[PDB]
């Protein structure tokens, strides 16, 4: 086990799919995987491991923020053989063409964290996902028929931001989704050598101002998942 | 409601205690609190409502790190009417008289987090906690017995040190423990104008959890005289 | 002796009031202490022991800013025994419901300096006062009658500073004084492993109770701690 | 024409292939495109422009460094229509078993430079290239027979480092290339709403301290031109 | 020889002009120096050695940005025994009186660049001069009848700036000159432990005039190094 | 008056000399200036004014550290005319070839204060003095057969600094003295329009550990005075 996950080497599938919501970790596991176990829960941050069409899969929580993230994805690299994490999330758009519940895949993602800073000499870190996940997953969501855009996003410290003006800057140079763990993943990914990716759903607009429910973000966000599994079995090819 | 917070105004009390584990918050709503009712389970962030020696008091999660709990911590303040946050967790010790099972609590919290600097225009905000509420700590402590250490926390955003260089400064400047929470609880307090406080238990014991929260709990109660 | 006091261990006492001024220095001595003598004059930085009511106390200029109060606070601190360092100065007030005159005690002190973040490998140190000094100070004004302000100074580099709007951003965050030690005084007791506290009384609004009375509680506090 | 480039728009194709060394320009012209014609001389920085398989396509230099760089891309993209920019270049290479003359792929750039901050509020802005563009050239060097990975590069501003020990943690992070352009071109690209790539020759080991000529590295890395340039044609398709 | 310059010690002089652009490298040579031979030409960045009243000296582009001027005088100063280094380049100007063609000498340059930063631990370098050799500049201009300011330039690392509030900036604090090199060559100079000056003539404020104007401060580089000989 | 000097238009000459030690104004006024007369002793601050060689002339302290002297230099520039500064103090040096008792005059001074970020948008401003006072200055000292050298200060916040590497990078960068207000004097001098010069005599070091007697101190205190008094008659020219 690690300080965060009461399990043991081999209760995790070597892919883990990451929600930052549990409770969506939860009816993804309950809907998509079969012969489902929960293999963790300490403080409450469900995790299970069942099959998809044969492959053994993992779905977690991760929990809000860069360093809620941060934790779990160290964890299972190095305690658990995960060698790729594909993160699951919600975000909001900034662009005029971006319509509530669009699929995003982050090939790189920008933050306001000083995270990746302190990893690398206080420097500009491109946090990036793996090339060949994110092919997989635009490959799986063209066989599958939904649309996605491939870009960065904004991995965001403040959900609450006091600097407004900063939503200018991000739809200036084409941000996709604002989300609060990408670049904090992606970082984790690089320094402790593994493979991720973030795929996001569009949860709400920061110009439009429309937005979906608690319960909407818990469990219909399904296109990304059918994206994240199908591509996964593309990259085992 | 909020995206966070599956409630309405009046579920909370104006006080919330937050450990960083919603099953702590219902271990703590269960343990000590009368007529304990779940208020909020969006993202499994357990939150409940009951009362305290007649005084009604919320206990909720507030999830790892400063981005997690200031979402929470500022949706209270602005949506919730709550006008006191104090938060109760575990600390790592760095100095050597600091001993496992100490209680601190930060009336100051460093953090290499860039949450305040991007409030502060990139200059040093000295997050510090409500100094009533850190009074009212320190005596419901030592009417319990309790000598708590009072001082700096350091609020990490890196649970998993790239590097580690920070220990040995932290202990060369004196930090008392290290969290992952305080100076970001105690930015959105600033910004938003409410009151919190941090109070932890040194970790690196089932006593000097339950003695943390009756310490919190009690402190509230010398606040509302 | 130090690069900047001349004098000798046992000429300061372990507790320390300093305004910026050495000639506020020279009015504090022979206004509140007891056979009082001159321990310091390098730089005209006078600094001066005695006693108040039996209690050995010394008071000594700082001058002006955190580079210039660090040194002195430093080698006070290293060379002189010194324990527990008290600012006692003026600030401006940010805030429209802080008066002038309103006494304000600094548990923190926020800065635009760099010092800290050099201390502290570039992020951020929340600069502190010891928590039982400001307590002393808090009890001892109520005993006087006066309800001291807690909370944030903020500590410039700049007394003539080019970003007004910065002042707005203090107000925001609810900055209760604003003057130019107290943050690099608490780094340098962190540093150095020592106490300090940083009283100020408000001696105008930026932009658009006596001077005896802050004394008088820097000291009573001091009788307080002691206890 | 502009400040930098004596040209008319239409002087160039949308699609410009840029190594910083316009001698390496002039050899690329030369060598593959067919009726290749001078486009511009200003300051000796050579661009050119002809056909490939029947494809109008430009070529030019960019310069060292990217304030070099930016200056040329941005002119290219705001004033002669420039859709794409390839940068074709050359890099030292930090990790074990990358070679000299492996081809490398930037998804990403990290930079020591401020130019990004400088866009991004001081914040951390992933330097990208544009996605399509890069399965391109990934679908180009498979057709062709060429390995080609694909990852993080490091843009730097100073080729003569005093500090070391930042290639120690350029390896630790799994950078594959060290330049000096990649970041600002991807930085301009966003800026200015165009689509950037840039793939690289090993020219160098910065650990083994081995290297090639100034010749070779003028007229022999010919593997990145044909991915280039059969990249281009699998976008118009 | 080094990876940016096909030379051996000894091909070039102990010092060097250098203007941005190579073509006015070649330009000088043929102009001003006697005997000029080409001593570079990789990556099309023409170097020259000769002689100008008896004193041999060298003149070779740097190219545009810190980035490539950084390398290329580095190498000279490490490689070649180079001692002094003065660039010839043109600038913008953001200050009132500070008009087309005046001469500007960047005694100090201020910067957006991080390279500094990155040399002084994120802390403050003055990007600064040879104090002679901008007195020989001085002294040189007041022979030749030519006006010339001494001052801080800006060594900016984007021509084309997102931020257009900087250059009020710029003029509040005095900036004589905007380019894009002196304070990448003064960092080099301080780095390497040799000497540097940029000279700079306004092009702009933010043809046979501007040819003049070129001969002009070449000839303050070149007669500055024979007072600074003495 | 204004809120740290307590005098009058007038009171002061248009060219102040300052060293940080107010009791080496008076020292100063005492030994070169004829029928001196104390203008200014707020805060202890001794200002005094009176004629050399039939010059009026000015000296006054400005304390230690940055914040202290931009408040003095400041006040005297915006209230009292002065359009020439002067700061005439120590420093230690990093060079082992710079020697005690060396004159040095800082045409540039480096700092790890903020203030300049701060005026200067968080960019590099190069701190420097007045040209023609640096000149003045080489040649007083040439008339006096001294040999002053001439290059960066660094103007350190913390006369204890934790940070012992600094020193190192200094050396390394070729720093000919620390001391703690000529980049603060500069900065002032820059924002409210007037001129400004720092010259310092070389008084300890960092590296080496040659030890000098006050007779020799003194000899060469007065040294740096007459460079600075005669420097201001060659200005006058």
């Amino acid at each position: 086990a690690t300080p965060h996950i009461n399990a043991e080497m081999g209760d995790f599938a070597d892919v883990v799919l990451m929600p930052g919501d549990p409770l969506r970790a939860k009816y993804i596991a309950e809907t998509f995987l079969e012969d489902a176990r929960e293999v963790n829960n300490v403080r409450g941050m469900l995790g299970f491991t069942g099959t998809y069409k044969g492959r053994k899969i993992s779905v977690m929580g991760h929990g809000m923020g860069i360093p809620s993230c941060s934790i779990y994805t160290k964890e299972l690299i190095t305690d658990f053989g995960v060698k790729k994490i594909i993160r699951v999330g919600s975000c909001g758009a900034v662009l005029p063409h971006v319509k509530l519940r669009d699929v995003v895949i982050g090939m790189g993602a920008c933050t306001d964290s000083k995270v990746n800073r302190i990893r690398f000499k206080d420097h500009d870190f491109a946090a990036i996902a793996d090339f060949d996940m994110v092919r997989n997953a635009v490959d799986a969501a063209k066989a599958l028929g939904i649309d996605a855009r491939v870009g960065n996003l904004f991995s965001a410290d403040l959900f609450y931001s006091p600097d407004g003006e900063m939503f200018d800057v991000m739809e200036k140079y084409g941000i996709l989704g604002v989300e609060m763990e990408a670049a904090g993943i992606y970082g984790v990914a690089a320094e402790f050598g593994a493979k991720a990716l973030t795929i996001c759903t569009v949860s709400d607009h920061i110009r439009t101002h429309e937005q979906t429910t608690a319960a909407e973000r818990q469990t219909t966000f399904n296109d990304m998942i059918k994206i994240a599994l199908e591509s996964v079995l593309l990259g085992d090819k």
